[PDB]
């Protein structure tokens, strides 16, 4: 390997150039390094993110949400997803993607739950490794993130999470451990603290666990402005990400200075307070990955062009395989015969599709079809398909009546500039619930109305419009923002009053009375940076669905929601199809699933609570979100379905749930120990219905009678998805790795096998387990 010898030839300045990301000269991505031309080491570029390459001013494939990929329960889908991402990044001049994210889904409100995989470590580990191998086999480096315990957005910049060792080793770490062992090029350390030190300054995490124990060969970068000090380079952090940015920086200006790993690091090396060996080691790790990826060849592999058609096909297939049919009463779905030829489509995401979540993972595709249009196509020319908005997101510009001083709507700022924008008062005509709508183009704005903060700008979608409970009278309103370099910032301030919502609802209801079938699209607003304030659909969408389902007895809800959501209207509907955020081909996939051209086969990767405050972290500020910047993961390993099982609570929908348009039968499982002490579980699955479909056979193991440490009531220990023609049977193998039969023994500081007679259950969801065997584990 040449990397150590090349670094040995570098000056201290040349070494320090690798350890802090600078701005992209092209002003598109997250970070750039200049390399060292005299040594044949090229530039390095990194872009977000976990569901496709995000570049300012350059579109790329917007894949379905990470949660949708995980809900396929299919490692081959993750491989395909990764190959598309890697090829797009290579084609678009990048060398790394900043993903995947693989934090556990712990908090139902967690803003970024859409951007990660599961509440279960096995599903997270399998999805992460298959995607990383796909991205890296296409030539692009990955960045497993956010190491570790970044399971919420609330106060992520300052909170410290105290997590016991067994919980870390069994729940949060497995996907990172598997990603390290699969050769992920890099890790990104988390904003939050872990067990008393910032993750990005935690030697136990980044050196002892990650390197001494797991053997990680790559480098660790910080999250954006998460580096805690210059000394962090001696604690396992190799690379500082972030600089101060008023907003956008024009092309041709210098990159703003690094805070801790630039000038300050040079000063600390030259005065002896940081060993030069630490800089050398970090540069060697980076350059070693560049070598492994072929970047140090005198003549490197030529970059590919985009394969837009193949990317569309994979995006479609993932959405078709990860959508979850939650409810389907009396074969309401698939739509067929007259029921499929007279439809009232309702909801804003039927015409402005919900393609990706909000935040750094947001991707704008070249184009995305509208579900209204793909439903119209599929229903056929003879059909009647109507459309009503149902749920307005902007409403109308707030009357000048209600604003003091008046707000100058529209143009705010000339390209480049930042500023305060507005300092004034909003007068509310009547106590009620109002959407307050902010529509920014050409930059970003931040609106503070009373205690509420609203961010608006491209990664936050076309409009930001939270429903706020406001009393009659005045409320403080301040605005500020910034323009991008090419484009002035323009900004509109609107509202949707209670009356305006009722009128839009009534118009939708009328269309539902007229059609045989009502298909209501409903969406949520999960974002990086803050958690959802509650688990309900935002706005007035509950009231909409309830009114439509009261008026039409054939109401189907299509969810474009990133995580769990409450469904108080559930019993009034006949079917609910969860498309997650389904990516650029989501509309095509949605029409195909609705008509049964594809048979739903996704399963949930997380538990949906039955009530706002009944879930694993509810009712305890020291567990969520923390107090005085401190939280403790008091549930331990009993998170997600493990918590519902421990507490004997029935969730709205359980882990592993997902219906099909066909039926399946399963035999009892047969089990044989493998040569490594794992298990090979065999189940014969028959499609006993009339349609081809896929089933996911899930294996759960009960507690060892020989272990006194915490154990889950049942643990997912393997799964295998199978495709069956109508009438067809296949004998399916479910592999159980030896590690799944073990627990983390916080005495021995090591894995220990949980021996003795244990219950093995097989079936098609955590709540539909028909097959069983006693397994004597040894
Ligand atoms: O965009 C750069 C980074 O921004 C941070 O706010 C996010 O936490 C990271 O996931 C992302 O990669």
């Amino acid at each position: 390997s040449r990397a150590a010898e090349l670094v040995a030839q570098m000056t201290l300045d040349e070494k320090i150039s690798f350890v802090h990301w600078a701005l992209d000269p092209d002003r598109q991505n997250v970070g750039y390094l200049p390399g060292v031309p005299r040594l044949g080491i090229p530039e390095l570029r990194a872009a977000d993110g976990p569901n496709g390459i995000r570049l300012v001013g350059q579109t790329a494939t917007a894949l379905p949400a990470p949660v949708a990929l995980a809900s396929t329960f299919d490692d081959t889908m993750a491989d395909s997803y990764g190959k598309v991402m890697g090829r797009d990044g290579r084609a678009l001049n990048q060398d790394m993607v900043l993903g995947p994210m693989m934090n556990n889904i712990r908090v139902p409100h967690g803003g970024r739950n859409y951007e990660t995989f599961s509440e279960d470590p096995l599903v997270s580990s399998r999805t992460a490794v298959a995607q990383i191998k796909g991205i890296q086999g296409a030539g692009l480096m990955t960045t497993a993130k956010h190491f570790a315990a970044n399971n919420q957005e609330n106060n992520r910049f300052s909170v410290n999470a105290n997590v016991d060792e067994q919980t870390l080793r069994e729940i949060e770490f497995p996907a990172f451990e598997a990603s390290s062992k699969a050769g992920a090029a890099s890790f990104m350390c988390a904003y939050n603290g872990l067990n008393g030190k910032p993750s990005c300054g935690n030697d136990e995490l980044l050196n002892n666990v990650l390197r001494t124990q797991w053997g990680f060969q790559g480098w660790v970068m910080s999250d954006w402005l998460a580096t805690p000090g210059t000394d962090a380079i001696t604690k396992g952090l190799d690379q500082e990400m972030g600089v101060e940015l008023p907003g956008d920086v024009p092309k041709g200006e210098p990159s703003p200075p690094a805070k801790f790993f630039g000038e300050a690091l040079k000063t600390a090396v030259l005065n002896g307070t940081v060993p030069e060996a630490a800089v050398t080691r970090s540069a060697e790790r980076i350059v070693g990955q560049m070598e492994k990826f072929g970047l140090l060849l005198a003549t490197p592999a030529p970059r590919p062009e985009r394969d837009k058609a193949g990317a569309q096909a994979v995006s479609r297939k993932v959405a078709e395989n990860g959508a979850v049919l939650l409810r389907n009463e009396g074969q309401a779905l698939p739509l067929a015969g007259d029921a499929g030829k007279s439809i009232a489509v309702i909801g804003p995401t039927a015409v402005d599709p919900k393609v990706t979540g909000l935040g750094s993972a947001h991707v704008v595709p070249d184009s995305a079809a509208a579900p209204l249009d793909t439903i119209k196509a599929r229903a056929g020319a003879g059909a009647t398909v109507t459309y009503e908005t149902g749920e307005e997101t902007f409403g109308t510009q707030i009357p000048a009546g209600n604003l003091s001083p008046a707000f100058n709507q529209g143009h705010q700022l000339e390209p480049g500039k930042a500023g305060a924008l507005y300092d004034g008062t909003l007068t509310v005509p009547a106590d009620g619930e109002y959407r307050i709508a902010v529509r920014a183009t050409g930059g970003y704005a931040t609106v503070q109305l009373g205690s509420h903060t609203i961010e608006a700008g491209q990664v936050y979608g076309k409009v930001s419009s939270p429903l706020l409970k406001l009393t009659k009278g005045t409320h403080k309103l301040t605005i500020s923002g910034f323009a991008m370099s090419a484009t002035p910032l323009s900004l509109e301030l609107g509202w949707v009053t209670p009356a305006a919502a009722d009128a839009t609802i009534a118009e939708a209801v009328k269309s539902a009375r007229k059609a045989r079938t009502a298909v209501v699209f409903a969406y949520d607003d999960g974002t990086e940076g803050v958690d959802r304030p509650n688990l309900s659909l935002p706005g007035t969408q509950d009231k909409l669905i309830s009114a439509v389902a009261d008026a039409n007895p054939n109401t189907i809800v299509v969810l474009n929601t990133g995580s769990s959501v409450l469904m108080p209207w559930l019993s009034k509907t006949r079917a609910v199809l969860d498309m997650w955020y389904p990516g650029q081909a989501g509309a095509e996939a949605t029409a195909a699933l609705l008509y049964g051209d594809v048979n739903p086969s996704g399963k949930l990767t997380q538990s949906f609570p039955a009530a706002e405050n009944q879930h694993a972290v509810a009712g305890d500020p020291t567990s969520y979100p923390g107090v005085d910047n401190q939280q403790t993961y008091r549930e331990g390993i009993h998170v997600g379905y493990r918590w519902f099982d421990k507490e004997n609570v029935k969730p709205l929908f359980p882990f592993g749930h997902g219906l099909s348009y066909t039926s399946f039968t399963q035999s009892a499982p047969t089990v044989v120990r493998t040569s490594t002490g794992g298990l090979k579980v065999t189940v014969t699955v028959r499609n006993s219905g009339k349609r081809a479909g896929q089933e996911v056979v899930q294996a759960y193991l009960g507690a060892s009678p020989n272990v006194t440490a915490p154990q889950a009531k049942k643990k997912l220990v393997g799964y295998t998805k199978v495709s069956l023609a109508a009438g067809e049977a296949k004998t399916v193998t479910v592999n159980v790795d030896r590690r799944q039969l073990q627990f983390w023994d916080a005495a021995t500081d090591n894995w220990k096998t949980g021996t003795g007679n244990r219950l093995l259950q097989t079936g098609s969801s955590s709540a539909d387990l028909r097959g069983s065997a006693t397994v004597n584990v040894w």
